[PDB]
C-alpha cells in the first residue's frame, strides 16, 4: 500500500508477525507433472499472508523479508549468538494495495529449494518452511526491502517488459494487476511478459496471466519452456533471451521510447544473457557492464535475480 517504498521497517530485531491466509501449491505434485525422475522436484507455491498495509507499506516490486523459525546449524557451530537463521527475501507477487486492492494481504510466489538422482540431498529451509505453512500460522517477516525495482510512480506511457523466470514471474502478477487494474499510474504503454520456465506446468498463475492478455490488448504473455521448446536461433533450449530476440521490435519499441525491462528470477545473474540479448537488438557493441549501467541510468533497466 501507500505508495513511496519503505524500506527495513520491520527488522530481525523487531519484525512483523503475518496470519498465513492460504499456501497453496501452484505446481504438480511430485512424481505428477512434466518432471522427470532425476530433474528433482519442481512444488511452487502461492502464499497469501495477512498484513496491516499500515505497519507494512509495501510496494509492488520490493522484497518481503522472511526468518524462518529454529536455531541455524552453520551459526550454532560457528558459535555466533546470532544462531536465527537470517533472512530469505521472497519478492512482493501481490499488488502494492493487494488484489481488489483489499489491503489485507501480502502474496509470494515460493518454490521449494532443494538440491536432489532426483532424491533430495539437501532441504532449503526458508522456503520449504514457507511452503510447508498451514493456515492460521504466524510469519516472521522483514522489510520491506529494495526500493530499485519499481513501477513508475508517475504516468508512463512508455512500453514495460516483465523478464521472468519461475518464481521471478512474482512481482510481475503484482505489477501487472496493478498497472492494468489499479491505475495508481495511468499506464498508455504496452507489457510484454517474457516468462521462463523449464516445464509448461511450472509456470504459475497462468490462467491469471492468459486472462490479464485477453482482457487487455495492452498486455502480451510470451512464455518460454526450457526443456519443451527449442529456440528458432540455434534449436537449444528456449530461455526468456530467445523470446527477446523474437520480441525485438517489442524491444526496441523500449530502447527507443523510454520504456523499461524488468528482469527478475534465477538463476543469480541470468540478467546478463537477457540484457546482451538486448544489447544485441539495440546494436550496441560496448561492454556488458556499459549497457547495463546505461539502461539502469536511463531508468529502463530493474534487475531482481537470485
Ligand atoms: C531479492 C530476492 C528475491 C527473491 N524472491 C524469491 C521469490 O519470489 N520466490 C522464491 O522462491 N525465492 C525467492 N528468492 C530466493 C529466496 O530468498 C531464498 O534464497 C530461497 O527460497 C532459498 O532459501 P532457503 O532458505 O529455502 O534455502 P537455503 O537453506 O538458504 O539454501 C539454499 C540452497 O542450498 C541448498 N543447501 C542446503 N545445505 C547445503 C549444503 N550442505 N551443501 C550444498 N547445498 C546446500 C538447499 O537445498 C537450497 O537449495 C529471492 C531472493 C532474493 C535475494
Ligand atoms: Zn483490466
Amino acid at each position: 500500500p501507500t505508495r513511496e517504498p519503505q524500506i527495513n521497517l520491520f527488522k530481525k530485531s523487531n519484525p512483523y508477525k503475518a496470519k498465513v491466509i492460504s499456501n497453496v501449491l501452484l505446481t504438480p505434485e511430485t512424481g505428477t507433472g512434466k518432471r522427470p525422475k532425476k530433474e528433482g522436484e519442481a512444488l511452487v507455491h502461492r502464499i497469501v499472508l495477512a498484513i496491516d498495509h499500515s505497519a507494512y507499506p509495501y510496494v509492488i516490486g520490493q522484497s518481503g523479508g522472511v526468518i524462518p523459525p529454529g536455531e541455524d546449524p552453520e551459526k550454532k557451530a560457528k558459535g555466533l549468538a546470532d544462531v536465527g537463521y537470517t533472512v530469505r527475501l521472497y519478492s512482493i507477487a501481490s499488488p502494492s494495495y493487494s488484489f481488489g486492492m483489499k489491503e489485507d494481504n501480502i502474496e509470494f510466489i515460493i518454490k521449494r529449494d532443494n538440491i536432489y538422482n532426483g532424491n533430495i540431498q539437501f532441504k532449503g529451509v526458508c522456503s520449504n518452511y514457507m511452503c510447508d505453512l498451514k493456515p492460521g500460522d504466524e510469519v516472521t517477516m522483514t522489510g520491506p526491502s529494495g526500493k530499485k525495482f519499481l513501477l513508475p510512480n508517475t504516468d508512463f506511457s512508455g512500453d514495460i517488459m516483465f523478464l521472468a523466470t519461475g518464481t521471478g514471474i512474482a512481482p510481475f502478477i503484482g505489477m501487472s494487476e496493478e498497472l492494468l487494474e489499479h491505475k495508481l499510474i495511468k499506464f498508455t504503454g504496452n507489457i510484454t511478459l517474457v516468462y521462463g520456465a523449464p516445464y509448461s506446468d511450472e509456470l504459475v498463475m497462468m490462467d491469471y496471466l492468459k486472462g490479464l492478455e485477453s482482457k487487455h490488448k495492452n498486455f502480451k504473455l510470451i512464455t518460454a519452456i526450457s526443456r519443451e521448446e527449442k529456440n528458432s536461433f540455434d534449436g537449444g533450449r528456449m530461455y526468456i533471451s530467445h523470446r527477446v530476440r523474437e520480441q525485438a521490435e517489442a524491444v526496441k519499441k523500449i530502447l527507443n521510447g523510454g520504456g523499461r525491462f524488468y528482469i527478475c528470477g534465477g538463476p543469480k545473474g541470468m540478467e546478463k544473457g537477457v540484457i546482451e540479448e538486448i544489447q544485441k537488438i539495440s546494436g550496441n557493441t560496448g561492454t556488458y557492464e556499459e549497457f547495463k549501467h546505461h539502461l539502469e541510468g536511463a531508468h529502463q533497466l530493474f534487475v531482481e535475480t537470485y
